[PDB]
């Protein structure tokens, strides 16, 4: 069956994240972020899914934690615990590092520059979902036309 090795590494607390802090908690397997008051990780990454982990600069008054994830996303995250943000995003950036390569994915490139090329043409974007959505055709049809020439001017067709 599915084996839900749910093992809780590292109890973070005071993270703000979505414009609502909480408390960030790294399993063994992956890192589940959850709001202060609530049972509920509203963030769940699987290590297999983060690429790597990026932390703002030291010496700020702003423990800032983003991750990127495989598919070209990300996982930001601002540590508000003035008494251990710092430590916090250490621990954190060195577990998930440490469970990261762990779970090391294969990195789906093919898929960054197709989730790359959607946040960057909202034309591209708007037709994926009005053809490729509708079943209109497949999603690598488009494709075929869109990842050799990146441009809203021919996004504005197939």
């Amino acid at each position: 069956m599915a084996t839900s090795s749910e093992e809780v590494l590292l109890i973070v607390k005071k993270v703000r994240q979505k414009k609502q802090d909480g408390a960030l908690y790294l399993m063994a397997e992956r890192i589940a972020w959850a709001p202060e008051g609530k049972d509920r990780f509203t963030i769940s990454h699987m290590y297999a899914d983060i690429k790597c982990q990026k932390i703002s600069p030291e010496g700020k008054a702003k423990i800032q934690l983003q991750l990127v994830l495989h598919a070209g996303d990300t996982t930001n995250f601002h540590f508000s615990n003035e008494s251990t943000a710092v430590k916090e995003r250490d621990a954190v950036k060195d577990l998930l590092q440490q469970l990261l390569p762990k779970f090391k994915r294969k990195a789906n490139k093919e898929l960054e520059e197709k989730n790359r090329m959607l946040q960057e043409d909202p034309v591209l974007f708007q037709l994926y979902k009005d053809l490729v959505v509708s079943q209109v055709i497949s999603a690598e049809e488009f494709w075929a036309n869109r990842l050799n020439v990146n441009a809203t001017d021919s996004s504005s067709t197939s």
